[PDB]
């Protein structure tokens, strides 16, 4: 009868101590920037077939550990609307798969907050799909960020509903 957490690091989520990890991955399965960057470094293996529609979340094993490519969308390609919704989509299929995994624990950025931003701080919008998809779940979940404005943000927020 463990206590499922919350929890956010400022660190790179390549370095993770975590029983898998969630890439903020592209739709066609390519090594990117940011997060996408460090996970191909270390885990290059899990690229293989990675590809995955915007709004999913593919699973690839590096070994035995899980590497969940998730797709955040692009806002500068979608309305705030459509793009809200698969922001939304993408991070119920990170719980699912965690759910499946049958990990203890997992590793997450902040989808769609970086290169898929359209420039815009979106900060509080995928945090609380964050929240709205991995709270049903029973995972220890570990943020991942780098800056240190945001970790203080996304740790008050985590404070302020225990
Ligand atoms: N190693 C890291 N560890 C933790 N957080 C990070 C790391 N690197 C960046 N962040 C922060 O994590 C957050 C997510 O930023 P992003 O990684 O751009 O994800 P997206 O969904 O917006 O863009 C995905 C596209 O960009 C990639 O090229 C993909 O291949 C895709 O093409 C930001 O706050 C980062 O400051």
């Amino acid at each position: 009868h463990h206590a499922p957490s919350y929890r956010v690091k400022r660190m790179d989520i390549a370095k993770n101590d975590e029983e898998c990890v969630v890439n903020a991955a592209a739709p066609r399965g390519l090594p990117g920037h940011g997060v996408c960057k460090a996970v191909y470094k270390k885990w290059p293996e899990s690229f293989k077939n990675s590809a995955t529609p915007v709004g999913t979340a593919k699973t690839v094993m590096c070994g035995t550990y899980p590497v969940i490519h998730a797709v955040g969308p692009n806002f500068s390609n979608y309305s705030e609307s459509e793009g809200d919704r698969e922001l939304a989509a993408a991070y119920r299929e990170v719980a699912k798969e965690v759910t499946r995994l049958g990990v203890n624990s997992v590793a997450i950025p902040l989808l769609s907050t970086g290169v898929y931003s359209g420039g815009k701080d979106r900060l509080t919008q995928s945090l609380n799909h964050l929240f709205t998809a991995m709270d049903s779940t029973d995972a220890d979940v570990v943020i991942y960020c780098r800056d240190k404005e945001w970790e203080k943000k996304i740790s008050e927020a985590i404070q302020m509903r225990t």
